[PDB]
C-alpha cells in the first residue's frame, strides 16, 4: 500500500473567472485591487492528503491516508473515506479540536493565495510513519511542519521511499532543514513557483537537486510537466481540459497518478502522462474531489490523448 | 446633511501579515503560491456606505447613508446603525433577500483580492438619490451598477455635488459610462491603481479627468496622497500608523474625512490631513469600522502630526 501522509482539511474555494496576472500593476503601491462575484459559499472535502489518497484510489490503489482531524467537526470526513473505502487506520482524529480548514482564493491560471486555519493539522507528528505497515511507497506532503520533517526522517529511518511535496509548506522550512529533506526523499513533485522557491531556500540549481532524487518533476499547469531522471527529461503534454472550471488540487490528482505509476513500474513518460491526465480530469469540476471517473473511463481518456493504453512494464530485466 | 450612497455588507476580512509583492514570480507559470495561518474567522461590519458613514459620523458630521440591506440577515447592521444614531431613511431592507457579504483577502500593502456575494446590493437603484431631503453633498461609492449610474444621474438633476467613488465597481463601468460618470462628478476620490484603471478605461489623462472636476483625490496608501484642484496639488502626508493591523477601508475612513472638511469649508491642504489621519487611525485596528476615537482624541493626533488644529476656514470672503 501507499502511505499519504499530508494535511485533510475542509475547503471553501473563491475562483476568480479570469487571471490575475492582467490584473497586476507593479508600478503602483497598490498593485491589485480586484473584487469578483461568486455564488454562494460550499465546503469541500480537502487537504493535500484527502485529494492524492482520493486520485489514487480512483485508479484502484491502495491509498492509507495519514494525518489529523478534529473530533469537533471530522465526522462527514470520517463517513466519506468509509464510503469510498478509504482506510481510516491513519487518520487520528483529536479530542475537543477542530479540522483544517482552508480560505483558497484563486484564479484560473492556479494562482493560490489561501487563508489557512490548522486546528489539528497541527499535531500531525503524532502519527508516526515508521509504524505504519506494509507500505511499499509514500508522500510527505503539505502537513504541520513537526509533522512533514517526522515523516521524512520517519519513512527514511524506515526505508520507504517517498515523495517530497512541500507544496504550501515551503516557508515553514529553512534552508538546512529543506537540503536534509531533499537528502531523504526518493523523489521531488513540485510546481514551477514552489521549484523556483526551493531553488533560493536551498540555494541549489535544479542539477543539484536532481542529483539527490530519483526524479524531480516539475508541474507548470496548461504547460504539463516536467521529469528529470537519471537518463533523461520528460517532457509531459498537457491533456487539454474538457472545460476549466477550478484548478484547485490539480497537483495532488497529479499526484495520485504519479504514485500509482511508480506503484506499477509505469515508464516515466507513462506515469508523467497519466499523472497529466489525473489534473485535466479534476480542473473541469469545482473542488478537488468532486471529479469521479472510472478507471475505464481514465485509460478511454488515456488513450484517446496519447494513443496507447496506460499500464506497467511488462519487462522482467533482472532490475 | 451628507448622502452616503454605496454598498452595506458584512465583511470577512483574512489578513496576510506581509507584501504580495515580495512574493510574485511574475516568470513562472504560477506567479503566486501563499497560504498563511489566520485565526477564527470574525464577521465585521462593513460595505463601502457603511465605512464612510461611520468615519463622517466619528467626526461629528451627518451622514445618511443610501444603500440596500437584505431583510434575512439585516438586523444586527440595523440595530449597530440605531446604536450610532445613523439614519435608517434611506437603508432600503428587501424581504428575502440576504445582505452583501464579502470575503477580503488582504495584505499589508492593501491589495485586496475580494470574493463578493452581492445579495441584496443588486436592487441597490430601488433607492432614488434625488428624492433625498436637506443633503448639501453626496458620495457615490461601489454599489449595484444600475444603483451607481442612477445616482450619479439622480444627483446631478438635483444639483448636489458630489464625490464620485468608483473603487471595487470599476469593472462594471465601459469607457462611455465612465466618462459621463466623471462629467457629473464634483470631485473623483480613487487610490493610485484605481486613478490608473480609471485612465485607461476613460483613455482620458490625469490632466484630462482633472479638467472635469473640481479636485481629483488619489491615495497611495502609506505615501499619504495627492489633491489636484484649480489652484495646484496638494501633497497630502500620511500620519505614521500607531501599528499597521488592517488597511481594509483605510479609503473609506479618508472618505468619510474628506466629505467632512468639504462641507465645513476646510482648506484642501487640511481637508487632505484630516482624510490622511483618518485612515491612519482605521489601520491600526482589524476590520473597518473598529476603530472608534472621540472628536477631541482626533483633533489632538491632528495637531501632534501636523501642527494646527483642524477646522473649517473662517474667512468671509465674497465666494
Ligand atoms: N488548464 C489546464 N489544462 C489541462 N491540464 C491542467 C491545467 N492546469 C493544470 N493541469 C494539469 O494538472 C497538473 C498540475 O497542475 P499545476 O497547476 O501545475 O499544479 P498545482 O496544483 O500543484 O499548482 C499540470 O501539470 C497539468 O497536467
Ligand atoms: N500604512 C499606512 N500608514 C498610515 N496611513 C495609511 C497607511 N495605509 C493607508 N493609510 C492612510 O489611508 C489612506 C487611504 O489608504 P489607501 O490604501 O490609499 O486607500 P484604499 O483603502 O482605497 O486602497 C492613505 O492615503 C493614508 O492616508
Ligand atoms: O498551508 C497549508 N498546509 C497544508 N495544506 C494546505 C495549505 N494550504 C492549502 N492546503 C490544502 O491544499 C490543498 C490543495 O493542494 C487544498 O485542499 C487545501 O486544503
Ligand atoms: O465589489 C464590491 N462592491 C461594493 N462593495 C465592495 C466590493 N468589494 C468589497 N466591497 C466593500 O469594500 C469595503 C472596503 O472599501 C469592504 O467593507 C467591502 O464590504
Ligand atoms: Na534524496
Ligand atoms: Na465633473
Amino acid at each position: 500500500a501507499t502511505l499519504i501522509c499530508g494535511s485533510i482539511a475542509y475547503d471553501n474555494i473563491m475562483t476568480f473567472e479570469g487571471r490575475f496576472r492582467e490584473h497586476i500593476l507593479p508600478d503602483q503601491v497598490h498593485l491589485i485591487n480586484l473584487s469578483f462575484l461568486v455564488p454562494t459559499m460550499r465546503r469541500e472535502f480537502g487537504g493535500c492528503a484527502g485529494n492524492i489518497a482520493y486520485a489514487l484510489n480512483l485508479l484502484g490503489g491502495d491509498a492509507r491516508m495519514m494525518g489529523t482531524l478534529g473530533a469537533v467537526d471530522a465526522q462527514p470526513y470520517l463517513d466519506r473515506m468509509d464510503a469510498l473505502g478509504l482506510s481510516r487506520e491513519y487518520v487520528r482524529v483529536l479530542p475537543d479540536t477542530y479540522s483544517a480548514q482552508a480560505m483558497i482564493t484563486t484564479d484560473l491560471d492556479n494562482n493560490q493565495i489561501t487563508a489557512f486555519h490548522p486546528g489539528a493539522m497541527m499535531q500531525s507528528h503524532v502519527n508516526h510513519a515508521g509504524e505504519a505497515k506494509d507500505i511499499k511507497l509514500a508522500i510527505v506532503g503539505p502537513d504541520g511542519f513537526q509533522g512533514m520533517v517526522q515523516h521524512t526522517e520517519e519513512l527514511a529511518q524506515a526505508g520507504v521511499p517517498f515523495i517530497f511535496d512541500p507544496g504550501q509548506g515551503l516557508p515553514l522550512f529553512d534552508g538546512a532543514t529543506l537540503r536534509r529533506s531533499i537528502e531523504l526523499a526518493t523523489y521531488i513533485a513540485v510546481n514551477d513557483y514552489e521549484a523556483k522557491l526551493v531553488c533560493d531556500k536551498t540555494g541549489w540549481s535544479e542539477d543539484e537537486i536532481a542529483s539527490r532524487v530519483q526524479a524531480l518533476i516539475i508541474t507548470r499547469g496548461e504547460h504539463g510537466a516536467t521529469i528529470r531522471h537519471r537518463d533523461g527529461t520528460e517532457q509531459i503534454p498537457a491533456v487539454r481540459a474538457e472545460r476549466v472550471i477550478d484548478p484547485t488540487g490539480c497537483g495532488d490528482a497529479f499526484r495520485g497518478g504519479l504514485l500509482y505509476g511508480i506503484e506499477h513500474g509505469f515508464d516515466w513518460a507513462t506515469a508523467g502522462r497519466l499523472a497529466s491526465l489525473m489534473g485535466a480530469l479534476k480542473i473541469a469540476h469545482q473542488g478537488p474531489q468532486t471529479y469521479a471517473p472510472t478507471r475505464a473511463e481514465i485509460d478511454a481518456r488515456f488513450e484517446t490523448a496519447f494513443g496507447y493504453r496506460p499500464k506497467g512494464s511488462k519487462l522482467r530485466s533482472l532490475e
